């Protein structure tokens, strides 16, 4: 269902700090026409942490409405508050999302038993398939393979992982423990290539926002088992992947999209900021021009 | 204004998962009579993350009304959403809080520029004094000394730091860059002793929830420079400091309180859980008996 290049969609804002609903709809249209296989509205890249409840819900609704069944929609539906996570996840089901992205809780640092309670509580409150977002570089704590396996075995409803660890040995461990049927998607653009060869079938991508075409071609080459051409694409994209993470990728992506002439404002919500260093904008520009993304 | 032993108050909950207002009030009355010099309602130990906006506001209001000027109240008023932080901080100011505990944003990983816009935006929207809560083991990112020094120089209402790093060389770094007048409070019970001799005047404490008398006596000894005695207190408390974070401290503190016979239910909110391993409960019990509970 989820496979190949899946943008973690940005949330474009007007200069008045409202949701730019037109820009968001155009972005999704553009993503679909360029070859993106699926959408993740209101995830990290979509500035979930700085959306109100009603905005989060609006962003998911608008993505499901614009998608019109053409590509599957995996709604962001996970905070460090389980009851808020159930309300976001139920809203996403009732508005017609195809799947849920649920992050390992950040800040409050539950133990193993807490992860079981959190993911269990959510899994029992919806019928939609759930993807575990494992991202220790943001959450500090990391779901171990034993906990992940237990969850897959307990809830038929828990079907996959956004694995943003960048340690692809874990892709082999998760494949063996949870089975080949467990849907592993990369949460790290720079290691997505090696992730797929270890059992991955796709990447929930930051870079696909900026360069959906070539990201779709890269993932298509891998799924056709053409690893020589996948590697040619990696060499082209790797510098854009790295340059979008020099400063917060959310600001970097919006900067890039604006330079390409997409109707996406630079505006981000504090504590994110628009202002990037000249060196940062320089490295992004060079990486865009290496691929050849300017008309 | 803020010195010695300052509990980060737990938020007790009824078996129906409402705020147990009676329990919170008794906990505050008890903390004040046992010698705690100050209160932090709705911090991390107060399960800030699982409180609704309404519930966070009620807990700060109730803490301030109960305290009735007897000890200064420092309201938890910081998320990883800058607009929400401002709202929390303004509610705290209007309901009569004496100061603001503002955490370095977690999960969304702002850069230096992001911190200055976060702490700067909050500083602009209130006249209360602000304490920076630096806790990289929860936030990943650490505010560096140059950033802390810049905020203190730029904004006369950024006055101190809850330093949870446990790396006391930073207390010295902070004292020289931000000056002697910069109010440093430990956010690490286990290293609070060495923090004070490096320049600190206090501890915002997890362990003070459970043993406020001995924690107050411990902080008194250091303020009187009786360091032989402060070390005797360190040796008595250390095993309870460590036993309360084998598992998450929220559960560990509420269990310990129930064991002392306080009117505090074990209830916590997901993703935290009440259930502690037998070995965990036994280590807390033995640490409580070492400070004379059985006796």
């Amino acid at each position: 269902m989820f496979q190949r290049s899946i943008p973690a969609l940005i949330t474009p804002f007007t200069k008045d700090n409202l949701i730019d609903e037109d820009s968001f709809v155009d972005h999704i249209e553009w993503q679909i026409s360029e070859g993106s296989s699926g959408l993740v509205p209101a995830g990290t890249t979509g500035e979930s942490s700085t959306l109100s409840y009603e905005e989060h819900c609006r962003v998911v609704e608008l993505c499901v409405k614009t998608a019109a069944g053409r590509v599957p929609v995996m709604a962001g539906a996970g905070s460090n508050n389980t009851k808020e996570s159930i309300e976001l996840a139920q809203y996403a089901q009732n508005t017609g999302a195809d799947a849920l992205l649920v992050v390992v809780p950040y800040y409050n640092k539950p133990n193993k038993k807490g992860l079981l309670a959190h993911f269990g509580s959510i899994a029992n409150a919806v019928s939609l398939p759930i993807y575990i977002y494992n991202n220790p570089s943001r959450t500090v704590i990391e779901m171990d393979v034993d906990t992940m396996a237990e969850l897959v075995k307990t809830y038929s409803n828990i079907v996959g992982v956004k694995d943003a660890t960048g340690r692809i040995e874990l892709a082999s461990g998760q494949r063996i423990a949870c089975g080949s049927d467990f849907i592993q998607l990369s949460g790290d653009d720079s290691s997505a290539l090696g992730f797929n060869v270890h059992g991955g079938v796709g990447c929930i991508s930051v870079t696909a926002n900026v360069a959906p075409r070539i990201c779709a071609e890269f993932q298509k080459a891998i799924s056709e088992g053409d690893y020589r051409q996948a590697l040619e694409y990696q060499d082209k994209l790797f510098p854009l992947h790295q340059a979008l993470f020099i400063e917060p990728s959310i600001s970097s992506v919006k900067y890039a999209l604006s330079r390409l002439g997409r109707n996406v404002s630079l505006v981000v919500r504090a504590p994110m900021v628009s202002i990037l260093e000249k060196e940062t904008m320089f490295a992004i520009d060079q990486a865009l021009d290496h691929i050849g993304l300017c008309a």
